[PDB]
This record gives C-alpha cells, structure tokens and sequence, in this order.
C-alpha cells in the first residue's frame, strides 16, 4: 500500500516588523 | 509507493510593532 | 510492507507584517 503521508511542514518565519508609528505631538 | 506530501507548513507568527514615530512638528 | 513516509511538508509562508509602532515623543 502506499505510504504514510509525510510529516507537516515546519512554520513559516517570523513576520516583518511593521511600519514607524505615528509624528509625536507638536510641542 | 512512497507516501503523500504532508501538508504545508502553518503561517509564520506576525511582526513585531514598528519603532516609534518621529518627534512633534 | 507499506511504503516509505511521505516527503515533508513545504515550511509555511512568512507571517504578515507587524503593526505600526508608537506614536512618536512630544515637541
């Protein structure tokens, strides 16, 4: 018969970092 | 015959937050 | 006998990009 199937793949890497946030507050 | 492919891998876990923005106008 | 184990999953997609920092320092 024919073989298990093959284990899972590994989880993907990490994502990007996001974007900069928002300009301060204008003193 | 060998078995099957497994299934794909689950997504990778979401990015950190970005640096802080730049300073007041 | 059965066959070899199936091959390995692909490794996932890279997860999605992070959100948007803190808002910036004040002036």
């Amino acid at each position: 018969p024919p073989g298990p199937p093959g284990p899972p793949g590994q989880r993907g890497e990490r994502g990007f970092p996001g974007p900069p946030g928002p300009p301060g507050p204008p003193g």
